[PDB]
């Protein structure tokens, strides 16, 4: 079966991260059979050694000699560590000389939580492991590729990283989805710079070849239903969140339902628990357990709600089982049937087959900037990214009277000034809280908005790199937001994206600068979305970098990289929020365009008004339902 | 070099249309080397025989025996003819038994004109040759594939057929672009029905490996500039189009520029010809030649303008050269440099290389509904298809007072009623001309709109299958349109899209019914767009079929097929119109959605209002420029 492969990649040197198992192991195996010398990098030494021994044995079977020279390993390699990536490249070049194929295959599942349960450092770790590592190894290996005249970079992405002009939501997986989309976007925007010498493509396989995860889903559902009901009740109830949570302390579903003084949101939730609950499960008669309570308390504390850390210290523990085996097995079959039901071909691909298709694809010298699907044929949700638009309804705009608006930004002073004035002057917002990065940014906005500052309608807060603490200041001092608009603090850098063939690339976008780019243009939005969703914001517009007719070709590339990658975040958290009955509406407003000629004197003011209308379209709330006694 | 290939497809039977040359010939060649028995179909017998002889010789070289049994040909095969497709399938099954791989490769370039110069029968011929042929061969070969448990359909599409969620404009090639997009859309929507037994995918290669075409471009540019200026002048000049064309009869650029009584549009055009013209070319001193005049006369006659057929009979002939060799060679280099400048890899792929990548791809058993790019890495324009939107500006809506609106449809009576009322009652349109297919449709709309009928604001015309003649009736009797809205006359069919494994497929969507689908859901819109652009309509909304919660799964599939395929048309004619300085704004409004659960009692009226707003957004004209003496 290896006859088609032998010789296909003879004389190539390949580095495969995550090479000890899964798709990466099979790509390493089949590249070796096809004649390439391979360096397999992974964290676990023992698994790598077994893989290396298996491959070398198979090479000897089909006639290669000196097989120890053809398959090397790099154990203990954590691709999230920049120092270890340098060590890996040094080890590889010492073994084999120049690398022909960089197979960026390593990937961690990530935090596996909803955004509002996702620690910021956990999100960052996923980005370093799954996305920044890919840029870093390219940055270390592309100079030698370009010098020798040929090279190939393959980022092993995922179907759940989306496609060129559409985003794919991956609820409870926003960090993973963003890193996958970033892998594809890196190929899309770096191809023109890396050509003609170097090809760069992504592969995005679909599903490839349990009770514990199902129980977690049910525990998460209980958490979401409680959190949404408490957030909603605190919105329209005179009682504090502290007083509302005290209603849950008896941990008695029927008693809460029957409490005439409990808010309707909580009473109706208790009725649902009793009706939809399995009578053999204690979740049908108890509101929560200690694990759910602690996670709920963290959500509330992370949303700026004030309540004692020991409020659940005397919570009665429901007896096992909280969910029955029947409930858990039912959810597990639902998960499995959902995944199987995606497959047009009704059969799960193997890792071997996906690797074989990838190894054939690597022979194709005429593709760059593409995302190849070695398996696919999937019925799954899809959100085409952006377009023509208009203004929202007059009744939705009338809902902005008296609102509290947060605006976040620094560099886009003209946008921030106009947006503040539109909310305040056109739609009678009560106040605008302007959250900037630095004192210099604060003074700039205060001068641009001096009239509204002097009248108490424009407040400024300096966030620095502590945006969550700044939002807590806004919550405490000025009240929770309705609309929030989040723009990046920083402009895009202007450094080269590739080096000249005979240069040392010393001025090219560094590994650290790429990480800084992700921090200011992706993580910035995730932190705001996380905090604002937790803090009961009504709507949130995420704004991507601006490009103008004077932007450089590299800035256009990076803007489109950010636009594509952020659309995966926006799509995912949108579906997460909808499916969990959070009310917050999260949307993305793009300021950039792919080509320079598409940029706007008069067209400038027209472009700024279009931005204003797009933001109003996604931040103007719906009017409440009418009083049924009269209308 | 064939070592990787031998055995890869051993025992497969493949039918390749367009198999005598180009990519199809190389796919046939490499499939044969890989062990498949191949039937090569093409029109020219001699070229096919040479290809067959070359392949058989190569098979004998690498060790196959009885090579005449491995490579057959089907000469004189015109895939645009349904009868010849039946003959081809009978010939193939007689030779080889069941076909494993259908390689739908045949394709003609098509009409190679702008939509407004494109004969309707020429458009239809391209659809039959390039798109309907693909369905017809699938319909004849899929039953045997499903019966034996395996099969593969590959539609050889093009990069200029777009991608899953974005359209790619191909000006002067709308018929080709639509057929290419339809090939991809057929794979996308039929995959779920054809699985698990049958895979269906498309390939969309980019450019693969002149003075005459450049001269045609320059002649077309002269045509476009004259036509746009005449159309514009007739709009605001008291003189008839007949009288305006008489100003061109001296065929003297300088005299027209200097004529104080000539409309400013024509005087400024003549100045441009003199300034931008090569003084050694007679196009700098003569307005047109007899070839351009005849094509211009056809445009005007096809737009309902009245002027004698012999109006250019005494036109002075400009001496050669009309365009200089320098001008022609300059345009030729511009065309070439444009295509080369697309390639990220700065090198043109060969037909052999694209075929090799396709033959490797055919081994992948885990992909269906995909579009594989065997070459790619292209910097080219892209229009992401659809989304959130709003209402247009109040000043744009005020421009609708006194307008003449055409509405075209029959089945969507509720949409047509509401749209007519919105234009008439909300925005003070002067009149609405309702163009339906049948008398029964006319009486239905007349009853729904009886108040506006009785008041002279709603006129009805019955078009049958002669929509162009019906529009001429509207032009003559009621005046030229501003906004036009074009909806399909017919609903989508409800027949099965595949048959049961042991059935004869007698109820499955027939080849004729697929052609009828294209006529009513694609050609219908092309004919209207062509006629309305020629007739100086100000805007045109193309509306795709409606789906509701009661639509069948097959109707959802066909609606998305039409939506994807029509977006290629809309994108192409949009860019064509913009690049040639036509003022007409053409956009697409989609009524369907991919999934059934995404369909709307109350949500129904909300969905209809959204449709109204989308149509107003693309049909409300811009206000004119203000009088500079005062503002």
């Amino acid at each position: 079966w290896a006859e088609s492969l032998i010789g296909l990649h003879l004389g190539k040197v390949a580095l495969i991260t995550g090479g000890s198992a899964g798709i990466g192991g099979q790509i390493g195996r089949l590249l070796a059979l096809s004649g390439a010398r391979v360096m397999l990098a992974a964290r676990d030494r023992h698994k790598l050694e077994q893989m290396q021994a298996m491959i070398q044995s198979e090479l000897a079977e089909v006639g290669y000699t000196d097989v120890e020279d053809r398959v090397h390993i790099a154990p203990g390699c954590d691709v999230s560590s920049e120092a270890q990536l340098a060590d890996l490249v040094e080890r590889t070049l010492s073994a084999f000389g120049t690398v022909d194929y960089l197979i960026n295959n390593a990937g961690i599942a990530g935090v596996e939580e909803m955004v509002i349960d996702m620690p910021v450092e956990g999100w960052r770790h996923t980005l370093f492991a799954n996305l920044i590592s890919n840029y870093s190894l390219m940055r270390k290996l592309a100079p030698l590729m370009k010098k020798q005249g040929s090279g190939y970079i393959l980022n092993v992405s995922s179907y759940f990283g989306g496609e060129k002009d559409a985003a794919i939501p991956y609820p409870n997986r926003a960090d993973y989805a963003v890193s996958k989309a970033g892998q594809r976007a890196m190929a899309e925007v770096f191809a023109r710079f890396l050509g003609p010498e170097i090809q760069i493509n992504a592969i995005a396989p679909g599903p490839v070849e349990f009770a514990r995860r199902a129980r977690l889903i049910l525990e998460n559902k209980r958490l979401n239903e409680l959190h949404a009901a408490l957030i909603a009740a605190a919105r329209t109830d005179e009682r504090s969140m502290h007083e509302l949570v005290e209603l849950l302390l008896p941990n008695d579903v029927a008693a809460l339902e029957q409490n005439p003084a409990a808010p309707t949101a909580l009473r109706e939730l208790a009725r649902r628990f009793r009706s939809e609950g399995d009578p053999a499960a204690s979740s049908s008669s108890a509101l929560l357990n200690r694990s759910i309570a602690a996670k709920l308390l963290a959500r509330l504390h992370n949303g700026g709600y004030v309540l004692p850390a020991d409020i659940f210290a005397n919570l009665p523990n429901p007896p096992d089982p909280f969910f029955t085996r029947a409930q858990i097995d039912r959810e597990a079959r639902k998960v499995r049937d959902g995944i199987m039901g995606m497959l047009y071909l009704q059969r799960m691909p193997t890792e071997f087959d996906v690797a074989m298709a990838t190894v054939y694809y690597l022979a194709d010298r005429n593709v760059s900037g593409e995302t190849f699907h070695p398996s696919g044929g999937l019925r799954y949700e899809r959100t085409p990214t952006g377009g023509l638009f208009g203004l929202p309804s007059p009744e939705r705009l009338a809902e902005l009277v008296g609102s509290t608006v947060y605006l976040i930004g620094e560099h886009l002073t003209e946008h921030l000034n106009l947006l503040a004035r539109a909310y305040l002057e056109r739609y009678g917002a009560r106040q605008v809280v302007m959250i900037v990065e630095t004192e210099t940014g604060a003074e700039t906005m205060r001068r641009l908005l001096h009239d509204h500052v002097e009248a108490g309608r424009l407040m400024t807060i300096v966030a620095g790199d502590q945006i969550e603490a700044a939002i807590d200041q806004a919550i405490t001092r000025y009240g929770r937001p309705g609309p929030v608009v989040c723009t990046p603090f920083r402009p895009l850098p202007t450094v080269p994206l590739v080096g000249r063939k005979d240069s040392d690339w010393s001025t090219v976008l560094s590994e650290a600068e790429f990480a800084e780019l992700c921090e200011h243009q992706l993580t910035h939005h995730f932190r705001v979305a996380r905090k604002i969703a937790l803090s009961d914001g009504a709507s949130l517009a995420l704004v991507t970098p601006e490009t103008t007719a004077t932007s450089t070709t590299e800035q256009f590339a990076l803007a489109n990289f950010i636009k594509t990658t952020l659309h995966a975040f926006t799509a995912t958290i949108g579906v997460e929020s909808e499916r969990t009955a959070q009310r917050i509406l999260i949307n993305q407003v793009d300021l950039t365009r792919r080509a320079r000629a598409e940029e706007p004197p008069h067209e400038r003011q027209q472009e700024l008004e279009r931005f204003i209308e797009a933001v109003l379209l996604v931040t103007a709330p719906l009017p409440p339902e009418a009083d049924t006694r009269y209308a």
